């Protein structure tokens, strides 16, 4: 059974001494400087010019994960207070306070989507496309089962923890989070294989690339997280504040992108008070919805409200089931055990049908298929023939062991920004 | 001036006091004011509004988190030692050391949320229309003071009326805590007089008139002294407004060097020429020697500068607590830090490659043209409401006159760079 004394540590990689609580400065909390580093670091920044599924100008991934860092903080908040209240040592003799949760599960937040693709999933998927049946095919029978796994089914949360762990020259331990945010933002503790070996959320997808398989290793092993398998198939389980931070994400885009479509005509206002009047009905002032005049000031109060309802659950759930997640029993997501699941699950139904459904988005994804194999055959064929004159100009234009050349072409193309990325696509096509 | 009443939770519309040790810890009032924010519109639109260069990677976003983090961290530091030198503040009433960090960084997170587009060319491009375009007409028809608000538009006093605008059914706009509108004034003065001293706090105004009486509550219930000596209002700076400046002034005078230099306006050599002696006590040479990228070369630079400024900042603010909270300080405190040499080659610099290269200058002159075109069409429609056209004009931007003209201009300010140059070329046919 995991222990919440190690669960919370604050150390970064390479370190040599142990770093107690107790004898940190305040003003220079490990957690808190770990959301800094993050805000500062230039995979955040290009979070600016990087868009959602609509391209309004307005609707970018800095506003989503900043939001969901908010949302986490507010959650690790109240359940580091109910934390403190369940095991009183942790703060008696260890020195932990309930800002500390707080800290963690907003600075894991705020990185979630740091490693993602431009295009959404269908980023994520073109560039397996292009290692499945593409030009990148050619390297199967080069790479281990597991080598290539991480390719056809490449993942932007394992391309996360390479951004915010990756060593350069200079640079050990990339931003250097502390341990204990590096397990929140861990969703999925396995290896690319074996391939959905449960139906448990934690094993849908996998957390890290063989690339970092080493690193992930320190990282459970001083949080002792429990080891789920030992079939030389590496898997644990979750680090308990990663619920939290996967409740964050579930509560902003079930109710956020409900809200922008409401907002950008997509889906008819009607709806708003229809699928939404459960989760605002208990703290809802009718008098003040009634005055706003204006569509998206509507909206937006219902989205407060029910962001403020599903916050307030979530908290519950997770300290219902507390004894369960340090167990590794926990076989769901918080959101599942929520009493509004017919109320979410209508609200995803019709974000679904109207807006990833809509035409602009189809468009956006299909032409990002097109941009992204572009980038990823004018890499990997100056890989393999980095003699020729054109291969040269190809390097020194997009970058100036195989599989660790494939993945490095795999996280830098997915970290483009969509500016970057459409120019020097439109370049290589003479557009 | 006491750090009871400076330490204020109270929201606008509030009939009760707010003790500070009957917060809940989880939703305290300081923090509360940071998720406002984060959340409203005024600020997502800062995602598509560009500060000096248009690289789409230079937001006005990235400066306000930026600027809110070195703010959190300074209001951090400066809170734990306010609190061990007036040990009351925490075993009486309840305060904490992060409590000074939240409020410093709210109202940095907010600093620039009434910035019109194109900086301070915007500004400008507003107060022409006014003082010598279209809309000198006004000018018999307002007092000195509204007029004023007009010919010298201000977006730090924008922004306060947008942290605060009441519509039905959401008065008091945010309901920010007094606390953080206080350290949000960085001039606590109206439009008139113009410039009285030559004090910061009087280089511009921080409130319109339209704005004049939430201030006076503000003010009145934090306790700021009153430093006028007329009928025009004035009052001496929040203490933590001193913490906002600094933060800001870090920001963009190390962050806009590093654009420059990575943007490639600003040669490299200058990084360590013009930085070394921020950095050269803390700086890790083979670190430093080993980082391949320039980028990240002189991001590590910057980290470095902005730990030194920090860490000099708060040690100034505590030197002169005492002048601060007496209104007798005069300078900014980035004014008396021992780097001043080098901070002013590293603004002058920039003035230099950055703000005066030719592809700022055209931004700007556009900024002109698409400003006063839209002001002009509003205030036509404002002035004609009747004809088929500006009730056209009327229903594309904006579905007593001195409402109605720092309503436009405000409208004008919060649009973002996009939306100003598409209704602009509907309005040209375009
Ligand atoms: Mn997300
Ligand atoms: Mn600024």
């Amino acid at each position: 059974n995991a222990n919440w004394e190690h669960l919370l540590s604050l150390k970064r990689q390479g370190d040599t001494a142990k770093r107690l609580r107790i004898e940190q400065d305040d003003t220079r909390l490990g957690f808190e400087v770990d959301y800094d580093r993050i805000i500062f670091s230039a995979p955040f920044r290009s979070l600016q010019d990087k868009t959602q599924v609509i391209t309004d100008f307005v609707h970018t991934r800095l506003t989503h994960s900043l939001e969901v860092s908010v949302v986490g903080r507010s959650l690790g908040r109240m359940v580091g207070k109910k934390l403190l209240e369940k095991y009183p040592h942790l703060e008696q003799v260890y020195g932990y306070k309930f800002n500390d949760f707080g800290a963690i599960v907003a600075a894991a937040a705020l990185a979630h989507d740091i490693g993602n693709p431009p295009f959404g999933h269908s980023g994520e998927k073109a560039i397996g496309e292009f290692f499945k049946n593409g030009y990148g095919k050619r390297y199967k029978d080069s790479l281990t089962a597991k080598e290539y796994q991480d390719l056809i089914k490449f993942e932007g949360n394992a391309n996360g923890f390479k951004v915010l762990s990756q060593s350069k020259p200079g640079a050990q331990g990339g931003l250097r989070l502390s341990y204990a945010t590096l397990g929140a933002f861990m969703k999925y503790p396995k290896e690319s294989l074996p391939h959905k070996p449960s139906d448990h959320i934690a094993d849908k997808k996998y957390g890290f690339f063989q690339s970092e398989r080493a690193l992930f290793e320190d990282v459970a092993q001083e949080l002792g997280l429990l080891k789920r398998s030992t079939t030389d198939d590496v898997s644990w389980s979750r680090h308990p504040l990663a619920y939290l931070v996967e409740a964050a994400d579930d509560i902003c885009y079930t109710i956020i992108d409900f809200e922008d479509g409401i907002n950008l005509g997509l889906i008819p206002e009607e709806y708003a008070l229809e699928y939404m009047v459960k989760l605002v009905g208990q703290t809802i002032d009718r008098n003040k919805y009634n005055a706003l005049q204006e569509t998206s000031d509507r909206v937006s109060y219902l989205r407060a409200l029910a962001i403020g309802t599903l916050i307030n659950e979530s908290v519950d759930t997770f300290m219902k089931y507390e004894e369960e997640i340090l167990a590794g029993t926990f076989d769901q997501s918080l959101i599942d055990k929520s009493n509004y699941q017919a109320q979410i699950t209508d609200i995803i139904n019709l974000s679904i049908e109207r807006i990833y459904n809509s035409r602009e988005v189809i468009e956006k994804e299909i032409a990002g298929y097109e941009i992204l194999s572009t980038l990823l055959e004018a890499r990997c064929r100056a890989l393999d023939n980095n003699d020729t004159h054109y291969n040269q100009l190809i390097q020194q234009l997009l970058a100036p062991s195989l599989y660790e050349n494939l993945i490095q072409i795999c996280a830098e193309v997915s970290t483009m920004t969509d500016g970057k990325a459409l120019r020097n696509y439109k370049k290589i096509k003479g557009l």
